C-alpha cells in the first residue's frame, strides 16, 4: 500500500515523541525510505530489508535468508509487508532503544531542515 | 525496457508450471522484484543485480566486478538487461533447480496466496 | 530533486570528454543510477550510497555509518543530497582516475553505445 | 591472554548448563574459536570478531569500525579483549538467548560428540 | 587433523592433472590456505570457511548460517572438517569447473613457481 | 618469510614516527595481525588481506579478486607478499595519511601502552 504523506503521519502517530522524535521527522525520514510504500522490499545477495522503514533481516527480524539472525524484533520479517503498521512501529521503537533515530542515515542527512513541509494540516 | 502485467504473463509461458510453480506466481514476484522491468539494474557495494529477475552477479552470471563469481548460468550478467528473456529464464530455471522458488523471497511474503489479481485471460 | 535528461546534460558539462567520456554516456549511467535525483540515498546493512551518481560511504565519503572510510573524495557523503552537483563531479573524477567509468557497471552494460536517445540537442 | 584447557573450565562456570551447554562444549567451542586467547581479534574488511568467543562489531558490540552496529550486548567491543570474562559471558549469554549455541558454527560441526577429549 | 606436507602430497593424489594443475601447486596452495589443518573453520559475519580448502558456506555447501546457499557441492560444510578429504576434493574439483585454481588467490600469487620445494 | 621482533623493528624504520606512531607500537600491531609472516594472505568471500600488514583489496591494491579495487596505493596486492617491505611501507604511509593507525583495530585495545615486550635496543 502506497500511503499520502497525510496517511502516514496520521498512522505513525504512536510513535510521536518515542525516543523524543517528533512525527515531521518520522513522515520526512520514512519517505526517503521506502516512498511511503508499505509493501517495499529489497534482497541483496546478503540481506533483504522490508516496509515503510525498510527494516532488514540481519539484525531485526526472521527470514528463510538468515534463519540465524539476531532477530531482536521477535518477528517475521514478512509481517513488516502488509498494511497495518503496528508490527512496524513496535520493532522500530527497539530499533530507537538499541540504536537511535540515526540508525536511518536519511533522517540526519536529509530531516534536518524545512521540517514544516512534513507537517498535515 | 518496462513490460505490463499480461505482457510479462505471455513471456514468461515457458516457466509455467516449471519446478511446480505457477505463473501467476512468476507476474507477482517479478512485480514486486523488478516492477516488470527488464533493464533493472541494482548495484552495490561488492554485488550488483540484474533484469526482471534480478539476478546477481556473485552466484550466478559474471561481470567486471565478480571475475571470480561461480558464473553457475555460465553467462555474462548483462545479457539479462535486454528484452529477449529467453537467456534469464534459463538461469532462473537453474536457480529453481537449486534453490527453488523462496529464493526470491518477495515470493514467499507476498506472492503465496491471493494470485488471481495475477491473472491474464486468454493467456 | 528530479532533473530531465536535458538538464542533467547541461550540468554534467564540466564531466564531458574527462576519462574520455562522452556527455550521452553521463546521462545514461545517471539514468539507470539514480533515475536523476539529485537526493537519491540507498542505506544496506553497512554501506550507503549517496546522489545522482549513487557514491558510496565505503570509500568516497564519509558517514556517521562509516567513519573509517577511506574517504578518497574528502567529504561528507550529504553533500551529494543538494542540488549543486559540483561536489559530485569533483569526486566523480577521482573516481574515473581511480577505477575508471566501467566502476559503473550500468556505463559498460548499457551506456557505451546505443547512444542516440541520450543526445539532447 | 592464553588460558590452558583447564583454567577455561574454571572462568567459564557461570555459563555451565546454560541454555544446555555443558562446560566440555564451550571447552570445545572456544578452542577451534580462539585457540583460548582472549585477546584473539580478527579484523576483516567489514567485521571484526573480539576475544575469546570471537563476538563481532556489527551485532553484538559497538566499535570505532561500527559505530552504528545494534550493539545488541549494550558494550564497547574491546571490553572482550581484556581479562575479565565476566562481560564476555553476559554478551553469550544474550547471543544463546537469541539465537542458539549453534550461532557458532564450529560448535555443532565439532563438539556435538566425543567431548571427552575436552575434560580437564 | 594437521596434516604434514608429505601427508597432504599423498591425500590430494586424486587432484594430480586436474584442470592441468599439478601436486605440488595443491600442496602449496593448501598451506597457503590452511596451514594444512582439514578441521580450520573461520566464521565472519556473513560466511564461514570450512577445512583444508576453506570452502565457504554462501555458494558451495549447505549451512545453518546460509541455507539459501546455491550449494553448488551438494554438501553440508561440516563434511568438509571431517579427516577423510575425499568429499573436500569432490567440491574441489566443480570450484576448478565453474572458476578455476586462480579461485585462490594464493595459486597465482605463491604456488606458480618455486614449486619443487613442495614436492615429497 | 617469519621475522623476530627486532628483525621487523629494523625493516620497519621509514614507519618511525609517521602519523605519531613509534616502532615499539608497530611491531606490536604487526605481531598480532600477521604473526609476523610476511607472506600471510587471507582470503574470504568478498576480500582478500595481505602481508605483513594484511591490506586488502577492496581498497588499497588491485586483485584478481576485485579488479575494480579504488586500488589507493596504486600497486597490485601479490607485490606485499615478498621480503621487500618497501611497498608495504609506502601503502601503510597512505593508510596513515587516509585513516590513520586505529585503521587497525589491534593498535588501539593491544598496542598502545604497555610496550615494553616490544622494544629493541639495536
Amino acid at each position: 500500500e502506497q500511503l499520502t504523506k497525510c496517511e502516514v503521519f496520521r498512522e505513525l502517530k504512536d510513535l510521536k515523541g518515542y525516543g523524543g522524535v517528533s512525527l515531521p521527522e518520522w513522515v520526512c525520514t520514512t519517505f526517503h525510505t521506502s516512498g511511503y510504500d508499505t509493501q517495499a522490499i529489497v534482497q541483496n545477495n546478503d540481506s533483504t530489508e522490508y516496509g515503510l522503514f525498510q527494516i532488514n533481516n540481519k539484525i531485526w527480524c526472521k527470514d528463510d535468508q538468515n534463519p540465524h539472525s539476531s532477530n531482536i524484533c521477535n518477528i517475521s520479517c514478512d509481517k513488516f509487508l502488509d498494511d497495518d503498521l503496528t508490527d512496524d512501529i513496535m520493532c522500530v521503537k527497539k530499533i530507537l532503544d538499541k540504536v537511535g533515530i540515526n540508525y536511518w542515515l536519511a533522517h540526519k542527512a536529509l530531516c534536518s531542515e524545512k521540517l514544516d513541509q512534513w507537517l498535515c494540516e
